């Protein structure tokens, strides 16, 4: 069973994007999304990993009630979001919290309901069509086996 | 010179994925549904009291405001614009509206004096907030002017009466 | 397949324990909890209903996001809580919302997790702990049909 | 010890002046104030009274937690800040819980500490200073007996 | 007079357990709650201290209003709570905001309302009830002498 | 042409009545206190990073958003005006912002651009926000133009790298 930590920087409903800046653990506000739209799960990064748009791994995590930017949470993988926008790959991890009980019954995507990954991709395809020269070129999700080893190998572009 | 005005009842405050909705005998709140996409409503939602819409409703009102206010809340309202748009049950334009009696909303006057962004994510939300519901869609969606946002009040109101 | 509306009159996570007069309509606020709890559910009653203690019958409502005090809820049940306290029986009827199919899932009370009912149990058990003169003898679990019986016992009585 | 119904209209914290027509029983937003002022209190009127301004008469109710404007509470005066503005009369009767015994130890207008009667002036001082034409000529706190005779007059003006 | 820096954790209300990680001053979700409770005050500890458990000294602080998680708040000790749950020895200091004089009438333990202090000890008694291994034996108030003389074994033991 | 942007860090969202202050040696978020009166602060309020104002604190700030955001928070901002003020400890001026490189904001140049209503509702809070607090005031407070802004901005960077 993979586990790591994530980051949370934008709570679940919230339209202000926050984001940590690397370098210094800061939050900084990145923008008000130009959408009426409000980020559907717990959304930030995995802490020591590093991925192709020169930022950690981003990472989705369900819970029963949003924390705040900045804060730590203990996560284990269910699947994974593959996205390919005009930048290239910036995949979403799907996890949910690790060690809690009240989440051993999600243990891959299938076990997400099909309305909840529906909305996770909604907003992924939707919330840039105000910015110009965004667009989603392909979205699917994939199994926690794929996840996992796209965390793998983020850790190791961390490490090296 | 002298603007028009009306009572808008907000169901909607800015910011909900609760889709709320008066029922228009009774005057309860219900809860219609939760939104099927991760969108929430860009202004106080609602409709304007003593009219009849083209879809047997009140007409439908969007309100600019500085902080929301709750479900049931009455606003003293005027238009200055509408949105209009066809969905599954055809014709449900929207007017824009702005507190009436209010200085600070007195530079606008029409609807070219809301900032586009703003026109322009009201607009994105009704494209696309039924996109994950089966059998729904909203086409044909656009920006018209006080005129024809005064002149569709006046037919409701008509429409009304009778 | 039985439907009602529900009015709630407390959102999930208040300790305003707000009521609907059922004379007039209005809410009011009857108390603030003496015990550092919240409603875990959004919490109201059934109209057109009257339960064996001359209210209307108590009613609990899953839902993704709470509601307001007054709003009405088209729920359909899949199960009711039991209690016996200082005046008696008292039934509260666990629902879900009708014709929402992000709900089909949820058929009967075992459908519901044990988390859940367990919380929701603990809360009326002790909710009232600091209020003196109040107790709890006893507390259940029972499923739809003896949910559906209660419902229909208060709809007959309601008549009456 | 006198007990009756105050309607809050304004949470504590608010901003936005909500004010009920009497006539309806209907919400309304009167206005968003020009200052950068909230409500110190819950704020509204007494149940079936009527006042120098036509309105029932204006009341001040301390609680552990806000409600939500239209509420009722089961209240009972312990004093009234009365204030001569522009437009004569609009004095505001304090209140405290009815039956609640948490409440117990505030009798009268010295039961309340300094720091929140000063607070509660200033708002009522201030809060129109964007409004042209408005000012407080006069503005003092008095006891329980005259909040009383005050509240029982008005009763009297409504009824007959 | 005694005082010291509380960092909050935990702001009153909340059913997210937070705790700041001690070895890097991050805020980390330990839990969401298993009981339908929340902070019956904010909650953290004490800036360079050492408890009996091995953790900084636990922290009760009474506020007007709550803070969020990770802020500082200057503090005087005004009472304890000792508790003994499944990992023994636990005590809790109870604080008010220092340099404050609207909270210069609480000066000891018995200068808080009786009602807010069986609150708190509703909450730690029963937060846990639906954890399996956990248990609470006994919970006591104790006055600002032993609040006192446990903060300084805690300062002494940072120190070693 | 080329405007001049700076980092603020947000102390105090809009809505505030605690008083909330960065630490500047640690970079911790402090509760000053809760305030006296019954006001709230009218914008997410804070300083701007590397800069040293008259009080020996970083230069002070307010920024204008579409929604708050939380204490300890960084926003990329451009100054329009300046809210000049002296309390007891002396002069403390408030440089006025909004967020840089958004377009939403492009129509706010210089002072002039932000509506009269929220400069007075600005200053009606500074100038009685500590009422209450004995032995407090506030005196001789006005608005001045992103000129005076800019310079007392570059002035205080100035302090700041010496
Ligand atoms: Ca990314
Ligand atoms: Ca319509
Ligand atoms: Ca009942
Ligand atoms: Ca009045
Ligand atoms: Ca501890
Ligand atoms: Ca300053």
């Amino acid at each position: 069973a993979m586990q790591f930590d994530v980051t949370i920087e934008i709570p679940k409903g919230q339209r202000n994007k926050y984001e940590v800046d690397h370098e210094t653990g800061r939050v900084r506000l990145d923008r008000y999304l130009y959408t009426p739209m409000a980020y559907p799960t717990d959304y930030g990064f995995i802490e020591d990993t590093l991925g192709d748009d020169g930022d950690p791994l981003d990472a989705l995590v369900l819970l029963p009630q949003p924390v705040f930017p900045g804060v730590l949470v203990a996560a284990r993988p269910v699947g994974m979001f593959r996205m390919v926008d005009e930048h290239g790959g910036d995949d979403k991890v799907l996890c949910v919290p690790a060690g809690d009980p009240r989440w051993d019954h999600v243990q891959d995507i299938g076990d997400v309901p099909a309305f909840e990954l529906d909305a996770i991709k909604h907003f992924f395809v939707h919330y840039k069509d105000l910015e110009p020269g965004k667009f989603v070129k392909a979205a699917d999700w994939v199994d926690r086996a794929e996840a996992e080893a796209e965390v793998q190998r983020s850790v190791e572009r961390f490490k090296a």
